């Protein structure tokens, strides 16, 4: 769920605090349209998918569930004991996670006009 999320990216991207990946670019948070403006910005595309493929599951809402991971000495971990739902969105989480830490920041791309400029 959100928290744990909100959870592995502070793990994972220490340095920045989390909500500076709430709101930026076209994919990161809501919205689900348009071209995504940057490295970041895809990160946050390929997650979104990740989620609605998740939602195809029954009974299976990525923001909502709560799954089984670990963070430590600079490694997140998704456990065995998740069924295949929480095993997913975990994934989902996981692998934004570290795209995050890989990708670059731009200022300029925080808090855009999605009205605009993601169509
Ligand atoms: O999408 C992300 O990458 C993200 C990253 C950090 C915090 N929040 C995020 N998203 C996100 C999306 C919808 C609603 C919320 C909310 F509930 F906090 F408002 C957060
Ligand atoms: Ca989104």
């Amino acid at each position: 769920n959100l928290y744990q999320f909100k959870n592995m990216i502070q793990c994972t991207v220490p340095s920045r605090s989390w909500q500076d990946f709430a709101d930026y670019g076209c994919y990161c948070g809501k919205g689900g349209s348009g071209t995504p403006v940057d490295d970041l910005d895809r990160c946050c595309q390929v997650h979104d998918n990740c989620y609605n493929e998740a939602e195809n599951i029954s009974g299976c809402r990525p923001y909502f569930k709560t799954y089984s991971y670990e963070c430590t000495q600079g490694t997140l971990t998704c456990k065995g004991d998740n069924n295949a739902c929480a095993a997913s969105v975990c994934d989902c989480d996981r692998l934004a996670a570290i795209c995050f830490a890989g990708a670059p920041y731009n200022d300029a791309n925080y808090n855009i006009d999605l009205k605009a400029r993601c169509n």
